[PDB]
């Protein structure tokens, strides 16, 4: 278990798209913000280790590491002083990305808790939920995927501390993804992308998904509510991977080509709630799927369950 890095306040990111659809990366300043966040990259990628590692079994350490690295950065207030903003918002949006990493890890290893880590990493964890929500009661920060990634880290704390208030605005926000997908199955702010717009709708599917199954540990079924619309979004995702022919048009521009990694498995938990589940075979193929802001191994963890027990 190494040693928990130092969980300082501030965020200093830097955006790195050039064009107005934001598509085209400019290498040189996504190499500035690669080392500029390379802290906060690093706690997530190792508190996700340590809960993957907790869930193989035998080895309870590995979870009291995970909640070592998440206590210490709690008692230091990480995340919670200034935002720095520099060209766009992301310093927000790796505070976003960075308390659902957290609030994912503590979900998988709370049980290993003592009373003063389950104050600590629970506070911290709810005081990240309001400065994330804050950030969007501002109209001008349109509602687009990165509002679904703000509710992984919400729903996450939302069921670790059992709290309903956190719950019913976590429904809201996941609910408010799936309202905006079109009857053909778009999310119109990540057709805006261009090239990227199937990441984008790959990218947005992610936490839609990961809401929801966190949603089944407390018994709920959210594929209930307005059934079939994210069917036909992730059909569209599933079957751009295939030929982008459709993705190509309705964005205008060619997709960029890439297969699926990382937070593409959300479709090793969808797969076994979709009513075609071969559907999703082919981008099933891609896997094993791990992301760290996921909670780590999403293949292991759509069989084992999220919460190893
Ligand atoms: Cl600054």
């Amino acid at each position: 278990c190494p040693a928990p890095p130092p969980g300082s306040p501030d965020i200093r990111a830097i955006g790195y798209y050039t064009d107005a659809a934001r598509s085209v990366i400019d290498p040189r300043l996504k190499t500035q913000n690669d080392a500029a966040v390379k802290p906060l990259n690093a706690f997530a990628a190792h508190v996700a280790k340590f809960a993957d590692a907790y869930a193989k079994g035998a080895d309870e350490a590995a979870g009291r590491c995970a909640l070592t690295w998440l206590d210490a950065w709690a008692r230091s207030g990480a995340m919670l002083g200034r935002m720095a903003h520099v060209n766009n918002d992301q310093s927000d949006y790796m505070r976003q990305w960075t308390h659902g990493a957290a609030a994912m890890a503590y979900l998988r290893t709370q049980a290993l808790a003592s009373e003063q880590q389950r104050t600590d990493i629970e506070t911290w964890l709810k005081r990240l939920s309001a400065a994330n929500l804050a950030y969007w009661d501002n109209p001008k920060h349109k509602r687009n995927n990165a509002y679904y990634w703000t509710g992984v880290g919400i729903m996450a704390t939302a069921v670790a501390t059992r709290d309903d208030t956190l719950l019913n605005t976590a429904q809201g926000i996941y609910r408010a993804g799936i309202d905006a997908i079109e009857p053909d199955g778009r999310l119109p702010m990540e057709m805006a992308r261009k090239r990227l717009a199937l990441h984008y709708h790959d990218y947005a599917t992610a936490p839609l998904v990961l809401m929801a199954e966190m949603a089944r540990l407390q018994g709920e079924d959210w594929y209930t509510y307005r059934q079939g619309a994210l069917e036909r979004l992730a059909a569209r995702v599933a079957d751009g991977y295939r030929d982008p022919s459709w993705f190509n048009t309705q964005s205008g521009a060619v997709q960029e080509t890439a297969t699926p990694k990382a937070s593409s498995g959300w479709v090793e938990f969808y797969r076994l709630r979709s009513p075609d589940p071969m559907r999703f075979d082919a981008m099933h193929a891609a896997g094993p799927f791990q992301d760290p802001r996921m909670g780590g191994n999403l293949t292991l963890m759509a069989q084992e369950g999220i919460v190893p027990l």
